[PDB]
Formats: C-alpha cells, structure tokens, sequence
C-alpha cells in the first residue's frame, strides 16, 4: 500500500550536507550512484534562489566525486498538505541562477537521469529536458510548459533543446499551448525514455544507472560529450576536445613531449597513423 | 459535414476582390483564416494565388489584434467533391515560407485534404500542423516531376521527423494519412474532418490566452536553432525591443 | 524462410574473388545487393571485410546505371543458424572511409537488418539513408561502451538525428537491445517487415526511387545532409547544383 | 568635390514622391542609386525613410535589368557641409527588414561609405555584400551601446565574420570612430577610394561584377551566405538550384 | 626608467583575498574595474593546479561583483631571476581545470581584456585567445602556441576559436608551426587588438576599460553574448535568451503574469508587436 | 632561378607511369613534392590529370613516414617561359579536395604561378598556403565562364580572408598578387620565387618536428568548426584511437 518511490533501506546521507534545507543529497549503499532531490513538497517543490544554490553545490559535488558515475534527479512527495506529488514545479513566484545549474547538468562528464515523480512545471519542466535521460512515473508524472502562461520563457535547454528531442511541431505544441502532458504521451512524443510505475521510479532509475556504471566511463563521458557537441558548438567541441586532450596525455608521445621540454623531443617511435 | 463554420467568421475588409484566396477574422477571438480558394483545381496555386496569399499573410502579420493564423484549404471540390489543402503547383512560394517563418506570431496548418507538393511544403514551415482523420493527405511528389524544395519543404521536415522519416517521404513519395504524420512527428494532432477548425480555433484560444511577447521570443528561439544567423537577427531583434522598454535604454 | 531470392540476383563481374562480401545485382532493376559474408562470426568484420566492402560501394557509386544499394547480411549462421546484418568490429579506422562512402555518395543507401545489428553494425545502419528490419530477427544493440570503444560520429551523434536526443542517449549509454518494432517506433528503422520478405520489400522501396526523376534524388539526399554535414555538406550539394548549371548557358 | 555625377544618372519613374530616400537609374549600365536624402540631419533615418528605403531596394530587387545596387547617402549638409552616408536612427523595427532584404536579393548590394555611418548605418554597411569608403570623410562608428541599444544580428554578429571576434568586439565595445583605412585594413572595407571618385569606383566595380555570369553570381552570394545563415541560407541557395533544375529534363 | 606596466598608485587589495598566493588581485581606486594578474613571474608564470583555483576563485567573484564591469587579465613581473617577462607560459609542467577557467571567461556578462605583458605561450596564449579583447606590449609580448612541442593540443577555444579571429591559414600555421609572434605581427593577424608601449600596458588597458563601462551595461552585456552565440550554438544561445528573459522579467506584461499567478492573467494592454 | 631543386628529391617508387603530375620524396625528410605537369598548358588539370592527382595524394595519405605535403606547380612553361601552379580546368576535383581536406596531415600550397579557377580553390582548401613574390597570381575566374565553387573554392575562403574580402575575390574575379593574399589572410607567406619549394620545406620541417599526434587532432580541431557532423565523424575518430590506446580499451 506504501506508493512511495523512495526506498529508505537503500540510501544513505553524504557527509557534509546535514545543513541542506531544500534539497537532499544521498549516496546509494552500494552503488556509485547518488540521489538529488528538490525537498519543498509543500510548494509543489518550487525553487526559491536559496534552493537554487543548494541545488548547484549538491551536484557540483556529485560532479567531482570520483567515484560516483550516475546523478539521480527527483523531487521528494508527497505534500504533506494535500498529497500531491512534484518533482519541480519551476520557480517560486512568492532564480536565473538555475541556468548555471542547467550547464552544470549539461557539462558533467557523467549521466544525469532525471526522475519524474510527479508535476514538472516551468522551470522544472526545462530541468528535466536539459538532463539526459528521463524516466517518469506513470500514475503521477504531469509535465506542464507553464512559461508563456506567467509571461516568462526559457529560450534555450528549456524549448529549443526540447525540439532536439521531440522535434520541432511537438515541441513548439508544449511551449504555445501550454498543456498537460502524462509520462506516457510525453514517452510516445520523444522526451521520456521510458514511464515506470510510481513504486518502482527509484527503483527503476537504480537499474537504468547500474546498466550505465557498468560500462567503460572513458567511454561513457566521450559519448555524452559527442551527443553535447551535435548541438553546443565550441562550447560543445571544447568539452569533447577537453576530454580527447586527457586521453592524449596518457601516450607515450605526451610523456616524450613533456620529458623534452624538462632537450630534443623524439617522434621517431610514433607512426603517423591514419 | 464542412469543417467551415460560416457563423463563425466575418470577412476581411479591404480584402473584397480576393478571387483565389479566402481571408477572414473570426468574430470574437484574435485569429483569421486563411484559406486556399480554388477548390475546382484541388487548391493548387498559380502565381496570382501566391501573390495573394504573400498579401493576405502580411497583412496578417501586421495586425496587433491578431495572435494567430490558420492556414487551410477551402472545399469540398465543386467538381467530384473531393478533399484539398494545397496540391502544389499549377511572389515565389519561397517567400511565403519566409513570411511564415519569420513573423512574429504562430500560423497552424489546417490539413483539410491533400497536400502535396509545395503544398506539403506549405505544412511542414508552419509551427504547427492540425489534420482531418478522414482526409488529410500528405504527399510530396516534387521527385515525381523532377523538382526538389531544398529548404524548409525538406530538411526542416527533417527537423520534425528525424532523418530516416524525412528521406523516406521524399524519396519514395508515398502517401500517407494524418495518423501517420502525427506518429512520425510532423503533425501535431488528428482531429475529425468536420471538427478540424474548430479544433484548430480552440488551439488558438489557447495560444491566445498566454503572454503574446513570450510567445514571440519562444517562436524565434524554436528558430534560431536551425536558422543560424537569420534566426540570430530576429530573436535579437525581438531582445533590442525588450531593451528600449527600459529605463536603462531610456536614459542613452 | 530465408530472405535471398538467388533467381533474382546475378553476381557483379570482376568480383569473383570475394571473400568477406557478396556484389550482387539485380536482373531487371537498377539495384544492387552489397552483404556481409561471414555469417560464422555474426558477420563481424575484420580490415579485410572493410576493404572489400569499401571496393563494392565504390563500384557500386560509380556504376551509371545503379540507383539504389540495398546494404545486407547474409546467413543464417551455419554454426547455429542465427540472423546477423553485422556484429561490428572482429574482437579476435577503415570503416570510418566507409560511413563517409555511404553518406556522400550520390545515390540512395538502404540498409536491410535481417539479424544482429551490434557496435559498428549498428553504426552501419544509422548513417544509411533508410533502414528496413526483419520483424522476427532483427537485433539493435550498441555493445561500444560495453567494450571500452565508442563511435562518437554517424554512429551516435546521427542517430539522435533520427531518434531524439533522449532515445540516442539511452540507446549508447544502456548498451540494451531493441527489436525492429522499437527502433520503428523511436524513429532509426523506416518499416518492419517479416523476414522473409525483406529483401523484396527493399527491392519495392528500390523501385519506387529509381522511378523519379536521379537528378532531384540526389539534390534532395545532399540537401537532406546539408543540415547537418556542415562546409561539407555545403561542397557536395553545391558540386550537384554546379553539376545542373552545365547542362544549360 | 561631390561623389555624384549628376550627368550619370536619370530618376527612377514610379518614385518622384521620395522624400526621404533618391532612386537612380545608370544612363547605360545595370546600376541603381539609392540614398538617404536627410543630409540635414546626418542622413539619419526615421521610420518614413525606411518604409522609403524598402520600396526603392524591393523594386531594385525586381528589376530583371538591374544588377548591381549602389546604396550611399547623399551631402553635403547644408547646414554645415559635413557628409555622411547615414547615422541610423532618428533619435528626435522595420530596419531589420530591410537588412534581410538586402541579405536575400539575388544581386550584389555595394555600400559606398561617403561620410559617418553610425549606429544602425554603420550595421547597414555591415550587412552589404562589398562596402567602398571616402578616404577623407568616411567614419564608422558604432555607437549602440552609448545610447543603450544594439543590433545583435547582421550590425555584430556578422562584422565578426568580417573583421574577426577581437576587432568586432572592440568596435562596439568601445565605439570609437575609425576611418575608411582602418577599417579596410580590419576587414570590413574593400577599397579605399578618393572621395570624389567614390562613385565612379562604385560604377566600375558595378561593371566587373555585371559583366560575369549573373546565374554564376546569384548562386555564389548565396554559397557565400549558407556559411552563416543556416537553414534560411540552404532555403535561398537551394532555391536558385531549383531555378537551374527547370531549364532542363 | 621604470618600465612597469604596474601602478602602484592605482591599485587596491580585495579583502578576503590575502590568502592567495599564485594570483594577485586589486580593485581600481577609482573605475569599476580588476586586475588579475599572474603571480609566479619567477616560473614564467606558468599556472599549476592551485594556480588554477585561484583564478578560478578570483574571476568568479569578480564575475558576482554588481560593481565590477572590466576585467583586465594579465602576469605580474619581470621574473625576480632573469627579468624576463610573463603574461602566462601554460602549464607547471614540473591543470584541465583550466577548461573551467576558459567557460568562466567565455561565460561571464562581463568584459575580459587579456594584457599581454610578456610571454604568452601553450595554456597561456590560449587564455589571451578565449578574452573578449587582447592588448600586448610592444617590446616584451611574444606569443608562441607550444602545445604540438610537448604532445598536447587545446583542440577548443585555443584552437578553433583562433581561427574566428585570424582566420583558418593563420590560425592552423600559429599551431602547427608553433614560432614565434610580436604584438605586431598579431595585431596584423587580428588576434591583438592594439599595441601598447610596455609601461602603457595597463594604462591602456584602463582607458579601454573605461570606454567601456561608459556605456549601457545591459546593451554590453547583449553585446558580448551576441558575439558568442555566433560561435557557441545552443549554449551560446542558452546564455544570449538568458539575458533577453531578464529584460522580460522587467516588463508590465510580466508583472501581469506572475500577479495573475498569485486568477485570469489579463494580455489586453499588451500589444502583438512585429 | 627555378624554385625546384632537383638534388633535394627523389622519385617515388611506383610512380614511373604518370603523365600529368610529378611525385616526389625528400631525400632527408618525412615530406613529398605533389606537382602539377603540364606546364605547357598552364598546368590545367583535365580528367586524367584528376586521376594522377588523387592516387598520389592518395598515396602519401596512406605513407606513415610522411608528415606533409608540398602541392604546387612545375614549370615554366616550355612555350612562353610563364609561370602556373594550376589554372583550372582543362575522379572529381571535388573529390581531391576532400582527400586535401580529410587527411590527417598538413598540406601546404605553394603557389608559384598562376592560381585560377579551380586551381585556386586547391589552394584555398589546403591547411597554408605560402606564394612566389613575384610570380604569384590569384584570379577565381569561375563566375566569368558561368561556373562556380560552391564549396570550400569559396565558403572556405571567406573562413580565411572574412566575408568582404571573400564576396570582392569571386564576384569581381581581380587578379591579386602573394602580397595582397597575404594582407587578406588566404595566404600564409609570401617568399622569393627561387626561394618557394626551400621555405615550404622549412614549414615542412618545422611542422614534422612536433607530436604527429597533436599535429593530427589539431587539423581535425580546426575543420570541426566548419565541417560539422563530418569534422564531428573525423575528431572523433582521431579520440577513439586515442581510446583504443587505453589501458581501460583493453580491459574492455
Ligand atoms: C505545477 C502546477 C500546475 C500544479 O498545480 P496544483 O493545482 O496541483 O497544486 P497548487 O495548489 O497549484 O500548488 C500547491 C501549493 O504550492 C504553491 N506553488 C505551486 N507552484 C509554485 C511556484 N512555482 N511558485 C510558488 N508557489 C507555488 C501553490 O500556491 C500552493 O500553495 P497554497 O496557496 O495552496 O498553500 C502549479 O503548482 C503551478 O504551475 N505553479
Ligand atoms: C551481436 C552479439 C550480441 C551476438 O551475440 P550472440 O550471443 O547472439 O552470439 P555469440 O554466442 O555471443 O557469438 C557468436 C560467434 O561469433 C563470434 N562473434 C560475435 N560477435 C563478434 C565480434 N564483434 N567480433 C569478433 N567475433 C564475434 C564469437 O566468437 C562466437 O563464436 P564462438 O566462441 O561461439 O565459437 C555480440
Ligand atoms: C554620426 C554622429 C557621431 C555625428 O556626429 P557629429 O558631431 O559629426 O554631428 P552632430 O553635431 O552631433 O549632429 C548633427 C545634426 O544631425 C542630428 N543628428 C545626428 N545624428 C542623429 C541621429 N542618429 N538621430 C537623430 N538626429 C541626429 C542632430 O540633431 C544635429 O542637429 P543640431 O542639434 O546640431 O541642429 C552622431
Ligand atoms: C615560454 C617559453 C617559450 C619562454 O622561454 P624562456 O627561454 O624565455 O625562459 P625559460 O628559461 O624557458 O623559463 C624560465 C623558468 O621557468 C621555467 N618554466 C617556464 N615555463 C614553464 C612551464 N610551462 N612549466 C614549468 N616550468 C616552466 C623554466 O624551466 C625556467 O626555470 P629554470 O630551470 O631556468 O630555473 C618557455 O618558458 C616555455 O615554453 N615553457
């Protein structure tokens, strides 16, 4: 009868963060996979410029630490008020800042797999599409473009990378009208990689990052960079560059190079492949 | 049976010696029609259809009380009855997609019939497509008779269906029905022929209850995604507007 | 029950010694059948198997009077009678000079998956201009990561092109295999059909090409590659337009 | 002293109520003349002169027996004798189109910079296929930031594809005033010429350019504007390829 | 005789910054502007890892400065040991966190003018590329790209971004050649936006800096991101609409739109603009 | 007076039958000479010649003990003592400059003479181009004879000399001087002819004295900013190479 997508026996806290007031941050007991979560369920887990920051230092953290391969990014619920479920309803209205975390998301050389357990709203709604994959819950998931609705938009991971994934006449569909959309609807439009049911979210998300874990990071990272550079340009090549440098630094014609320097470099022992 | 209602529109003034184009606004809401009206010919356009229809659309885009546009084909065929949004061919129609593409507020596609050719081209430019289950009809003959839109008519259908869809409906030209193009992506929803426009009415109530300027930025931020340089001038364009609106521009 | 109709297919003179690739062309049509042959490995390809395929799509581009190659695996597996299209590169950068040989040449490509589609073999297929899969055998699997490699070009980057940025995404960072129904309906496959009847519905989609107008099909195929293949793309759709100003003055 | 050469020149039928903006025809050649006529505010425009601006250019761009277009700005001021081809706005989004409308017509738009080009006039000149400045009175000036505004399109964006990121960014960062020279050593002016034959430069480039084959130079402006244009620039170029492909079969 | 670019006179500390020890870092007495500058003259100012985050450190709070409109980045020297000169020889090769500083500079809404006072070679020529504008001394700048000496490559911003200032010829000989440059010589190419006498340098930079921050901040600011967005794809747009959504957060039509919020929202006031 | 010196070069193996073009290796360095051979007529290529040209760049593609390329033309002309690199039109030329483009080593243009039609589109696609002082001319006739370079001839060139310069070259197709190409930017250096094939072989070696390595990735760094999805595919591999490489490519 417990609906709750949170398995409490399978997370535990991270170190340093029993400050965090509207997010919480757990590290799985035996993966190396960790869990974020907007922590307002009473405002339908809106971002107030606070929750923002928290937000950026939780994942900045995950981003940085070595042995951690998967981000998990979900909403907490239900309410305690009325019972309704979010993962992020988008800005709190009673902020910009959260384009930072969006790159953050974006740039990370690790997969971030956003969980959809309830309304994703605005903000939240562009939250979601920014994170590379996405899995929804099949009871409660409600996806929602409420931008143009407050007079407000997000003109860039928010809509046109939407287009990348549902394509043009879906996405501008979302944004124009502003309707309300289910994990499965959004899964046949393209935005959802797969819906679960509601229990089994978590549960389900813990799978999809222990199929990602088990693969080579190398080459992990070099193919979500590769993906990025279809559509972020030099931003989007110096990233993929950045990672093709630090495999060149391995080679022994970067440690030549380099004793030279500390002679003649020699090149004789390395063929010019092709 | 007609997806017109009549009670519903009144027509254009000034617009009074159209002869292959239909314009009107509807009677409460901030939306005109637009409407090939050659139905005899399957709705397929002559030059002087494409100069009026340029006219029609920019006289459009520049009315302040008009937030949406659609865009149909009128029908049935006085001759077999049959059903045509725009059958292609009989200033340029490469200018129309321009006008379409660039103007600052959102054209849905009414597909009432067949559209072929450029008038499949007509489709895939406009932000959004509607279609009639019964008798919407997509088909892009333009390899069938040795012709080719390169542009909009081919690689931003591309943008819509994916790369393999896209190839497939140029380079065999097959036919395909409303429900086919909404499950690859290039129409945005199937409705029954009789209720086409009134869906495509409630679909621009709703356009029209939101923030008209968001609506423009987002327009041309969908763009600017593809229309490089072009898309860059418009959505900056639109951002330079936003600026002289501040106390900041007004001090320089 | 298996997809190949020999009464159709008439080998390609000046190949007889092929060894990892079969050339056939068709007796009436203006198509050709380029496939793998080595259904004892999964049809893995080795250098070897790149430099003959590279050769037959070459000759094939360059054949006047072919418009269409459909791109294929042979088997079953004599060892277990299992279907493979490709399984990628022989565990036990040529093929990169055959993407670009598919993606520029200026003739419609279609891939026929009548088996396993894994690694490069899936690569294979998603830079071909259509794909068609065997209801019944058709694997899609995206094994790179699995081994430590990746294809970060027409293998992945293109395939979101077709599928989504979502669906491409999982598709290389999962590794899982996906039938011919799901690849369908994510977008990488054009049409589903029963196995044995693959290659003749290739050779009815073959048809329906070489039917209209080869000048328009090619400017539309580069212009179709122009939205993404950059200067390139550029070069080999402005070079056809060229092609049409010689014609006239 | 003055650039024009009145004996050169015949008035445009159809236009003889311009008052913001004068439309010549070459006595011989297919050259048009078109100017701001404001030389008593700087030549700057206000919203009559650029509806003005696009009926004259639109028409240019119809004209099947003009092939080059000469925009200039006429002078002296009267009021003080200083030149200037146009200081933008009137500080006493239309424009915009007229941009485009230069960026897309099928013939080679020549900016000849007698004088100041400012703010939008300066972005105008920027967004011309070739540009000629006086050495002696042309200044450019970028002058957007200072009063708030800016042109974020075809005035920055696109001078960076002609001068580079650094000077581009400098010229409006800064908004300092540069002269014919400079600019042309940076890469956004073709030639410097004398001021008094800036005309007759612009007549004899007119000439080479009108000289050549004009299918050959419809398809390489837009070659040229593809490298930027995206989706927009393919549309434009694939359609004069279209044209090519219906004067055969 | 004095040849410093330095002055004393015109510099002040940034409190909370006494700590750093690989960077110094001063407000202008007067104008809103910093200078960070480089800080191992002896070592050819080469950046090692805590040089990295320091610099990092530095233009972030620079960046987060309402106050702050130009940032002129440059070495400190001459080396104590040779009396040579440095803005920046690239890597301690006694490090790709430097990527980071990269985006940093690319990123922020604000001005980043490189002084080329010295040596700018490998990482530290790359730096001097990613700035929005490039001053060099006359005497003492010399840039030399030595990544392919030593086995390296900055295959993003160094690189690629090089060529939308000098062109691809120039850019790719800059590279593969790997010789060495004047200030002239760049400045001819069109990486260098103006030569300086070497005691002028930072004067220079500061006359530049407050023709700059004479202007609209706001239109500098969609100034800079336009010139990005040319180049930096979906990211470049993601940063350009991020600025164009706060001017819209600004308007009446958006106060009508969150007022709602807080049902009907009421578009009627509100014009259709074209 | 001649910029070739023959007691630097050797024949290259294999090469004994070609007619249109010369092919050889240096006698200490990792660099070949690839030189148009038909002075008589402004070293124009005809198909054959395209052929001969393709297979030895080809060639040297595939030579891993070759680090450049030195393209150029030989002369002069036996006829009226002129100088040509190539003036153009007598598989593809389009297909060469692909080869030039993809391959994962510097090509350097060295332009000795006339450098017209599509003999300046060579030029301008190759990664430097250094140029006889005097003998040097730049002329793109294309659009004097109704024909054009869609491509890298000129989209490419307005990457190296800007957008101005690019559209002056081609619409107004002057004559230009190694000086002038140099101020615009399409030309690297300008060198004293008899000094022309001496000052490529100094870049040659210059260059073949770093990394072959980074020297590879940086090419394919700097086509990637044009070439999209292609220079994608190129870099890409180079990285997946460099994967290969890997202590974690083998466990794998
Ligand atoms: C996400 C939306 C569409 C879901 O609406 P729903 O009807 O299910 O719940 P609400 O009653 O609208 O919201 C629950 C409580 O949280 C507040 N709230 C919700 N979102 C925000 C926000 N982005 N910023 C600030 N506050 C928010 C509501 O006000 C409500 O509080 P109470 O006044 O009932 O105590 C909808 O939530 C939305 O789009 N926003
Ligand atoms: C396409 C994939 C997933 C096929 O897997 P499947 O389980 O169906 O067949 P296997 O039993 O794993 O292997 C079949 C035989 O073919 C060889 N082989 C298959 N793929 C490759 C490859 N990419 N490179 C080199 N060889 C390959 C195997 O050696 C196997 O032979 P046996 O060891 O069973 O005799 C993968
Ligand atoms: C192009 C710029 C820099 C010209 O500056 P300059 O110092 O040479 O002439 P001014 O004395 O500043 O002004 C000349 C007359 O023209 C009007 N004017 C100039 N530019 C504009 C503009 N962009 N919008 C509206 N009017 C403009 C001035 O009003 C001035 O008239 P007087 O006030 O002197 O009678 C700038
Ligand atoms: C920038 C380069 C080309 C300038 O070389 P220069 O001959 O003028 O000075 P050096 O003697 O090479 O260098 C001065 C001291 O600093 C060390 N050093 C310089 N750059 C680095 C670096 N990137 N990483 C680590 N150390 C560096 C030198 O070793 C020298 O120390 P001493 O051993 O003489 O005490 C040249 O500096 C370069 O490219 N690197």
């Amino acid at each position: 009868l417990s609906d709750n997508p949170f398995d409490a026996k399978a997370w535990r806290l991270v170190d340093g963060f029993d400050d965090l007031t509207d997010i919480t941050y757990h590290r799985h007991v035996d993966d190396a996979t960790v869990r974020v979560a907007f922590n307002r369920p009473e405002v339908r887990n809106a971002f107030r410029p606070h929750t923002v920051d928290e937000l950026y230092r939780v994942l900045d953290h995950a981003r940085m630490s070595p042995d951690v391969g998967v981000v998990l990014l979900t909403g907490n619920g239900p309410s305690p008020k009325d019972g309704g479920w979010a993962f992020c309803s988008g800005g709190d209205q009673r902020r910009l800042h959260i384009l930072e975390v969006q790159r953050l998301i974006r740039f990370m050389p690790k997969v971030v797999i956003c969980l959809v357990n309830g309304w994703a709203a605005g903000g939240g709604h562009s939250l979601h599409v920014v994170c590379d994959l996405t899995l929804a819950s099949r009871e409660y998931a409600r996806f929602k473009q409420t931008d143009a609705d407050v007079g407000s938009f997000d003109g860039g991971y928010g809509s046109a990378y939407l287009a990348r994934q549902v394509g043009q006449k879906f996405a501008r569909e979302i944004f124009f009208l502003g309707r309300t959309y289910t994990a499965e609807q959004m899964h046949q439009m393209g935005a959802v990689n797969a819906v679960a049911e509601h229990a089994e979210l978590e549960t389900v998300g813990l799978q999809w990052a222990a199929e990602i874990n088990a693969k080579s990071p190398q080459a992990q990272r070099m193919l979500k960079f590769a993906f990025n550079l279809l559509d972020d340009g030099l931003v989007g090549q110096q990233l993929f560059a950045g990672e093709a440098t630090r495999l060149a630094y391995m080679t022994d014609e970067a440690v030549e190079g380099r004793d030279a320097f500390l002679r003649p470099p020699d090149w004789s022992p390395f063929p010019r492949y092709f």
